[PDB]
C-alpha cells in the first residue's frame, strides 16, 4: 500500500521501491522526492547514481535518504558513517512510480487525470488538453512544456514537479505525457508504460498511434504496439481515447478492461475531421480558416485533444475556446515565412516525414523544396526507412526537389552523421530513383535551396536535432523575418 502522512520508517520506504536499506532504521520526516541539487531539509532524493561528493551534500542538505541504483566508490561505508540511509535498488523505475503513488496521494489525491502515451503527438495532445484546462481557469499539472518532456520512471522529475505545483495549488486536473517506448543504456525498459500509468490511475487515456521508431530499442511496428498497449491495459476505469485511422490503436479497444469505454477520434466518428473542418457529433465545431497553415497531425492531435476533454465533460465551447487559443510546441509545421512558405518540422520517423511532406504539398502553389537532415548516430535502419518513406511519399508528387544534408556544421557528437548512415540513407534514394542534392552542411544547403527557389514556392525543413538549428541560420543569412 502507500501510506498518507508525512512520515515513514526507512525499513518501509525501502520495501515500497524493491530496495535494501543501507545503513540505520529510523522513523524519518519526509518532504517531497526531489533532485540533489533542489533538495530541502527531509525531502527524499532518487538519483541512477551517486558519489562520496553527492552523500556529503546530502548530508548537508538533510536529505532523509538517498534511493541509488550505483553507489560510486566508498558512497556506501562513508554514507553509513555520516548517518545517510542509502536504498540500494535494481530498477530505479519502481522507485519514481512509488514516488508519484505516494506524491499523488498525498498532495493531489482530489484530481481527474490523463494519461497520453503514442508515438508521434503525445507531447502535443499533451499540451493541447493543460491549455484547454488551464485557459478555462482550471488548476491542472503537466510534466511536458515548450522546454521539456518528462515523460519517464528513470528519475523523479514527475514526483518533484508534481509535489512542487501540488503544495502551491489546489489542483483539479494531471494531464500526464507517458513514453510508450523507453531506453536505458540503449535497452528496452519492457512494460514502462503500463508501470508509469499505473501510478498515475487515470480516469481517461489516450493513444495517439503507434508507429515504428526508437529501432534498437525495438525493430517491430508489432513490438511497439505491445508497449504502448500497457498503458490501455494499466486503465482501471473511465475512458480509453483512441485513434481510430491507426490500425494498432484501433487493436486497442479490445484490450478495455470491464469498466472502460472506448471513445474512438477519427474518420466516421463522433469526433472527426472532413470537408475542411472539425466537427463533433454532426455539428461544423472548428472552422477551416479556424486551423491555418494546420498539418494531418495537428489535426489528429487536436481531434484527440477534444475527445479527451469530452471524456472530462469539458463543454464544447469551451473546449473551442482552448483551442483556438493554443500556443504550439516548437517546429511543429512551423510557418516561418510565407513568401516563400517556408515550413519548420521536427518529422523524425517514417510516418512524421510522410505527415509533413504530404501537409506541405497541399499548402505548396508551385514548386515544393524538401530539405531533410539525415538522423544521425540513430542507426541505418531508421535512416533506411526515413529515406524510403521521403521517397514513397515523393514518387507521385509533381514538381519538387529534394535537398540533403548531414548538418556537419551544426550538430554535436551525439548526432553526427555516420558513413554507413549517410550511405544507406542516399542509396535508398537512389533505389527509388529520387533525384536530390546533397550538401554536408546545413548553412550550405539553405542558402542553396533559398537562392534558387521562386517566392511561390514552399520550403520545407524536416529532421531532428539535424534541422533544430536551421531558423537561427535563417535569421543569420537573413531570410528571416520575411
Ligand atoms: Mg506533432
Amino acid at each position: 500500500a502507500t501510506p498518507a502522512g508525512s512520515h515513514m520508517r526507512l525499513s518501509e520506504l525501502a520495501s515500497y521501491v524493491s530496495g535494501k536499506l543501507i545503513g540505520e532504521d529510523k522513523e524519518i520526516k519526509v518532504g517531497i522526492f526531489n533532485t540533489l541539487g533542489d533538495a530541502n531539509p527531509n525531502d527524499i532524493v532518487i538519483r541512477h547514481w551517486i558519489d562520496e561528493k553527492g552523500v556529503e551534500i546530502a548530508k548537508n542538505k538533510e536529505v532523509s535518504a538517498l534511493i541509488t541504483q550505483n553507489p560510486k566508490g566508498n558512497s556506501l561505508e562513508y554514507a553509513k558513517k555520516l548517518k545517510v540511509p542509502i536504498i540500494l535498488v535494481n530498477k530505479i523505475e519502481l522507485a519514481s512510480a512509488f514516488a508519484i503513488k505516494w506524491t499523488i496521494k498525498n498532495f493531489a489525491p482530489n484530481t481527474y487525470r490523463v494519461v497520453i502515451t503514442g508515438t508521434n503527438g503525445k507531447s502535443t495532445t499533451t499540451h493541447m488538453i493543460y491549455h484547454i484546462l488551464t485557459h478555462a481557469g482550471k488548476k491542472a499539472f503537466t510534466n511536458t512544456d515548450a522546454k521539456s518532456e518528462f515523460n519517464t520512471l528513470i528519475d523523479p522529475m514527475v514526483a518533484k514537479l508534481l509535489a512542487e505545483k501540488a503544495k502551491k495549488e489546489n489542483l483539479e486536473y494531471l494531464v500526464i505525457e507517458v513514453s510508450e517506448v523507453q531506453g536505458w543504456l540503449d535497452r528496452l525498459m519492457k512494460d514502462h508504460a503500463y508501470l508509469m500509468t499505473k501510478s498515475i490511475n487515470p480516469n481517461v487515456v489516450v493513444v495517439t498511434n503507434v508507429a515504428l521508431d526508437h529501432i534498437g530499442l525495438v525493430n517491430s511496428i508489432e513490438e511497439v504496439f505491445e508497449e504502448t498497449s500497457g498503458a490501455v491495459k494499466a486503465l482501471e476505469k473511465g475512458f480509453a481515447v483512441l485513434n481510430y485511422d491507426n490500425e494498432f490503436t484501433r487493436k486497442m479497444a479490445k484490450l478495455t478492461n470491464k469498466n472502460v469505454k472506448v471513445f474512438f477520434y477519427g474518420k466516421n466518428c463522433p469526433v472527426t475531421f472532413k470537408s475542411g473542418g472539425i466537427y463533433v457529433n454532426n455539428d461544423l465545431f472548428i472552422k477551416k480558416e479556424e486551423l491555418p497553415f494546420k498539418s494531418e497531425y495537428f489535426i489528429q492531435n487536436t481531434l484527440a485533444a477534444i475527445s479527451a476533454c469530452l471524456c472530462l465533460n469539458i463543454p464544447p465551447d469551451i473546449i473551442k475556446k482552448g483551442i483556438l487559443t493554443y500556443k504550439p510546441l516548437k517546429r511543429r509545421f512551423s510557418i516561418l515565412c510565407k513568401k516563400p512558405l517556408i515550413i519548420d518540422d521536427f518529422a523524425h520517423n517514417p510516418d512524421g516525414i510522410k505527415m509533413a511532406i504530404k501537409s506541405a504539398k497541399k499548402l505548396t502553389k508551385n514548386k515544393l523544396w524538401v530539405v531533410c537532415a539525415i538522423r544521425g548516430s540513430r542507426g541505418k535502419i531508421i535512416n533506411k526507412l526515413n529515406a524510403e518513406s521521403l521517397s514513397k511519399t515523393l514518387k507521385n508528387i509533381e514538381n519538387y526537389e529534394v535537398v540533403i544534408t548531414n548538418s556537419d556544421d551544426v550538430v554535436d557528437n551525439l548526432n553526427k552523421v555516420k558513413k554507413e548512415e549517410e550511405k544507406t540513407f542516399l542509396k535508398t534514394l537512389e533505389k527509388y530513383n529520387i533525384n536530390y542534392r546533397f550538401h554536408k552542411k546545413l548553412k550550405t544547403a539553405l542558402e542553396e535551396t533559398l537562392t534558387n527557389c521562386k517566392k511561390d514556392d514552399t520550403i520545407l525543413l524536416i529532421g531532428a536535432q539535424g534541422m533544430d538549428p536551421a531558423s537561427k541560420l535563417l535569421k543569420k543569412i537573413k531570410v528571416i523575418p520575411c
